[PDB]
């Protein structure tokens, strides 16, 4: 059996592209997770409009409508919520998602790149996480038995 | 015509601490606000000890567990979610999601001098209303109603 | 010692007017609802704009997502819901389920003249409680309780 | 993958039951739905016991509770809530079903037949539905990839 | 300044009434509950009749129904959930879950005598905060807050 | 179609455990139930730790946390929730974890032993399980059409 994900991962900074990569490779080598039907908000923009080169729609309030909901249907209609969390940028923009997710009952699934696993968290990441765990086990994570943890590391 | 809020802000940075004191400096001027019965975290940290001022607690997993649920526990027993939101840098994200479940009213409140600058699509979506620092001591709290920011959103 | 309500009740049939004067006439005859303090739909359409006063609304999508939100919020940061039913003709099921999951006390006036008459199962399942309009103004919204409709389903 | 649905719709009214039909039929054909294992109201009569032939029974609280209770469970146990709206008969019935469906974190799908799609529909529909297509779109309709647009047309 | 509490306490074994009379003593000197105002199960069974004293209703699913109703109504409708635990011996367990699931403080109080046993993990888990039963009088309903019960588990 | 559940069922008396091996063997034979996927308790002790041979953690408040947060996590994460009731032992344990399942909005199914089957339950325990089966029943169950059903029986 698999499971499909909702990719909550931020496209910002370096560390947060460098995360980004590594656990999308993460999840297409992972046999319990049906990446294909997953809900990743980049292939997910509303009408296919690229902010980017299109930034009139942030004061767009239709837009920014759309988005949002879009996300949240997105966290919703999915198995497992998926935060990649970056230590040191603070893991800024997953927060709500998280809190969404909770409030949904998806197992939520904190991954941290290698080199910040044992970072000092924020207490609400940790305590909204059903576990934490490295960017190298995100392959082998078995997502059918998803079961609970602490983050092995400070929390401020 | 008294409602009770949760104390959303962090007191890190300089722009935390000084919105910090603005906005509970606020809330005491507010006569729809009881604040003697609100939920400060700050003064509700497990076994009444600072993280910042006993890092020792970094590594103690009976004090985060406890901690954070008080956190909890001091948004679903109260009115009111309160968040102050510095926009140019939190942990925020969290307890405004578990207010927006629990069926709290979530106001942010933006000091007056970063109010206009864009906020964060799920912030923006999260809130049933956003004003400016300047407008906290005033506001109705028994009448809490939804508005957009007027401000832009990345 | 004081209740604040939702007023959900339509204003577009003759019998829905008719429905609404009588129950705000008698919410404000109950000495345990805080009418100021509750919420009143018509008085919080976004912008202060009636749709059927200014139809340029039925269009415009920011306007509907602020009211929308706004009447969402008027349920959860309130104590009690109260549906207006009037049962031989809404958007009412959607605000009655709304209320039922944020934990409210959802209470189905039905006029006198009408009391009796078949309700919905959905209606008559979500519900809490159901009363007769000429008993609303006496009605202890301190004490809500269950109870059954005194009438069949359909 | 497939999905199944509670299959919210009246039949009632002439209008009522035309739309029943064309829906049950999009529903047959779309490859994505599992129809067998999905709840439809009038397969699932508590104690197969016919209302219409059995009117005694609406007067009757244990029925009442029983039938409501299997609905709502039937909202509950399924992946995606359907609604097929009628704007001319003001779609009333499935506003507390769709809202329960909301509270259950269900994708919610109005279903409009195209005859009346560009009609004016109630705002709470418009808000708490995710998404509302015309009813030669069920059909093609992609339950596995399920996102979010606002209704194209007037909101009263 | 008053909260009003769900009076969740068994009537049956010696232990429960014994109990239950020191709880609802507590509650009547504690200034910061309403009594009048909150839900005791007793007092509200369908048709005010009680099952043990005519058990005739013990297969009448319209009784039921309603009385479990009303319970569900009277935990959602009240500001804090209220658990007399007796640990050496209920339904606490759902009224419990149901609270927790509605946003409420959850407080187990326990006998004092019974105090220091083990209570059960999930009663363990649930509960905001354990106190003793000579501890209700006094408890400030008003800023409840996390604790953990000084006690092991099962 | 296959369906993972929370085997909500104790293990500390005798006729708990008779009930316990009765539901496990049940659930084999059913083919609707995925069993290995789904969580049972005493397959999912925090790291191994065997409280019966060592009760020191009993005091311990992170093995507290971390077990109570598996079991809610077990529930949250399946899809039906399983309540072996035994009427005599007026069913201790499950009240809370019933109460969860719920508030989760899974079905929940109450099992009890033939044996016990007509014995007077709980006000709550019938309000809140969606049917209530007797043990032999339980192989039999299709758990991709779960419905509502009244307990034939007393209810204290």
């Amino acid at each position: 059996p698999k499971k499909t994900i909702y990719f909550g991962a931020g496209w910002r900074t370096d560390r947060q592209n460098k995360a980004y990569k590594e656990a999308m490779e993460a999840l297409k080598e992972n046999p319990t997770i049906d990446l294909e039907n997953s809900y990743v908000p980049l292939d997910n923009q509303y009408k296919g409009i690229r902010v980017d080169e299109h930034p009139e729609y942030l004061h767009d309030k239709v837009w920014a409508t759309a988005t949002y909901n879009n996300d949240l249907n997105g966290i919703k209609t999915n198995d497992i919520m998926l935060g990649v969390y970056i230590p040191d940028e603070q893991g800024t923009g997953l927060g709500m998602e998280l809190g969404y997710a909770l409030s949904q009952g998806k197992y939520v699934l904190l991954v941290i790149p290698d080199e910040d696993y044992g970072k000092p968290i924020s207490l609400m990441s940790w305590g909204v996480s059903d576990n934490v765990i490295k960017m190298s086990q995100l392959k082998d994570f078995n997502f059918n038995k998803p079961r609970f943890d602490f983050y092995e590391g400070a929390v401020y």
